[PDB]
DNA sequence: GCGGCGG
């Protein structure tokens, strides 16, 4: 029992975005999900305050990828974060991580609560971001 | 036209 309440959709590189608020009977939220070329499915759920939080942080992450050089890359493998955060709801944690490989750089928002229960995470090339913060905020402005 | 380092 999920009542639609508004969507956008964005096309970003060979990925598409839904984003799409809903309501049920404990409250509104917004669902995030990625659909890539293959036509693979990752979603995560927020609440409404977390995906303001979420639309903020956006911004220092474009800021900060809009100033980096070339990656550069020593003869051992690399995972690294460019630049983390972390949101909190409930029990439910966001990770928010800047990363750069073979493909490019990338914001990967990473949904957990336990070691072994269920994950969630999407994946949002970083030339991307501007468009999909601006798209959050316009339903935000409608919003809570 | 991808493609995103797990148990
Ligand atoms: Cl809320």
């Amino acid at each position: 029992v999920e009542q639609e309440l508004a969507t956008k959709m964005l096309q970003i590189q060979s990925k598409r975005f839904y984003l799409d608020v809903k309501q049920n009977r404990r409250g509104r939220f917004i669902k995030v999900a990625e659909i890539g070329a293959d036509g693979r499915r990752s979603q995560i759920y927020l609440a409404l305050s977390t995906a303001a939080e979420f639309r903020d942080h956006l911004s220092s992450f474009s800021d900060y990828y809009a100033s980096l050089g070339p990656p550069n890359t020593d003869n051992l493998p690399e995972d690294g974060k460019l630049k983390s955060e972390m949101m909190i709801k409930d029990y439910r944690r966001y990770y928010l991580d800047l990363k750069e490989n073979a493909r490019g750089r990338f914001l990967r928002v990473s949904q957990t609560i336990t070691r072994g229960g269920p994950r969630s995470q999407i994946a949002l090339p970083a030339q991307g971001m501007i468009e999909f913060r601006d798209a959050l905020t316009d339903l935000l402005e409608e919003f809570g």
